[PDB]
């Protein structure tokens, strides 16, 4: 009898005529705060288009906010999916009245990286115009090899799907710039003086990272407290001081830059005298660091940064890095 048979009715949610749509969003949120798999055809299918929307993209993304049009900016997220359905509670679902852009390290180190990822590009394919993805270090072949992101896809899924992951962060834009004002970037500036928004749009992204050079520098770089530069403590990029920021700013027409890429117990951090500000957007990280979480908050008429500091949430027993080297 028909009824007896079973084909995908215990697969998870569908995309709508390979759509994703607000009602998907919602049920591929509580699939995975369950602890399940989204139907890899599904993924693929997500994996593919937004492939085409980011390549479209320029490598610096230009937005203007209206006067009284707001934006919510967040920082690293690693993987730690419990703690990004909480910054939704905290601070609504993403939607065209909500917009949203994270700055890179969405994966590695956290061991819900598929289901941060995966979330994150279904949001970006059902608001592509107020769901921003810049990329991070991490989203980059050597870093997901050694961090986890590599081995969680290939157990969840297969290295063929890890291939298409990892073509699909080439298209990642490197640079946002909101209002001609703020630009926003994973790492830092440069590791020479005199680059401008101009060398930003040049930068032909999709690759891995050079070992340096101006994309190097975008993914990597971390300020400094005093003047100048110094070879980054990562051994790649480098340290840059307040006047590095402020004479880039100053050529650039910009007011200040947000950035992420490293850890503040309070969740953010405002530097060379507010011209350098680190969001951080991944509280208690790795199970061990105790810190609090941020994202900042601006307006068209009003681009100056508003923190918001959240705590981590209770997440299933899986190790950090459960997955890595
Ligand atoms: C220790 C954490 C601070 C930042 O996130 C982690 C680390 C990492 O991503 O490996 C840093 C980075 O972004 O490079
Ligand atoms: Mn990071
Ligand atoms: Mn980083």
């Amino acid at each position: 009898g028909a009824s007896m048979t079973i084909e995908d009715e215990y697969s998870g949610p569908k995309l709508e005529d390979g759509k994703v749509t607000i009602s998907f969003m919602k049920e591929l949120m509580q699939w995975y705060k369950d602890q399940k798999k989204l139907h890899r055809k599904c993924a693929y299918q997500i994996l593919v288009q937004v492939k085409e929307v980011l390549s479209k993209l320029s490598t610096l993304v230009e937005t203007t906010l209206k006067e009284t049009e707001k934006i919510t900016v967040c920082g690293d997220t690693h993987g730690q999916f419990y703690d990004l359905l909480n910054i939704f509670e905290l601070n609504g679902l993403p939607s065209e009245t909500n917009p949203y852009i994270f700055n890179g390290d969405f994966v590695d180190r956290g061991s819900f990286s598929v289901e941060v990822i995966l979330t994150l590009f279904g949001f970006k394919l059902l608001y592509p115009d107020h769901f921003h993805l810049l990329r991070g270090n991490h989203e980059t072949d050597n870093m997901n090899q050694i961090y986890g992101f590599e081995g969680e896809v290939k157990a969840k899924y297969t290295a063929q799907m890890y291939e298409l992951f990892s073509e699909v962060f080439e298209w990642l834009p490197l640079a946002q710039c909101i209002n001609g004002k703020v630009l926003i970037m994973h790492g830092g500036l440069f590791s020479e003086d005199g680059v401008t928004l101009d060398d930003i749009r040049k930068i032909e992204r999709n690759r891995q990272p050079p070992d340096s050079g101006p994309m190097c520098d975008l993914l990597w770089s971390d300020p400094q407290p005093q003047n100048g530069r110094s070879i980054s403590k990562r051994g790649v990029s480098c340290q840059f001081g307040p006047d590095v920021t402020k004479a880039f700013l100053e050529e650039n027409n910009l007011d200040y830059i947000i950035r992420s890429h490293e850890v503040k117990a309070e969740g953010y951090e405002v530097a060379h005298g507010g011209r350098c500000v680190t969001v951080f957007s991944a509280p208690n990280y790795c199970d061990q660091m105790g810190n609090k979480a941020s994202y900042i908050h601006l307006q068209g008429s009003d681009l100056r940064p508003q923190f918001h500091q959240f705590t981590a949430v209770p997440h299933p027993n899986v190790k950090p890095m459960a997955y890595a080297n």
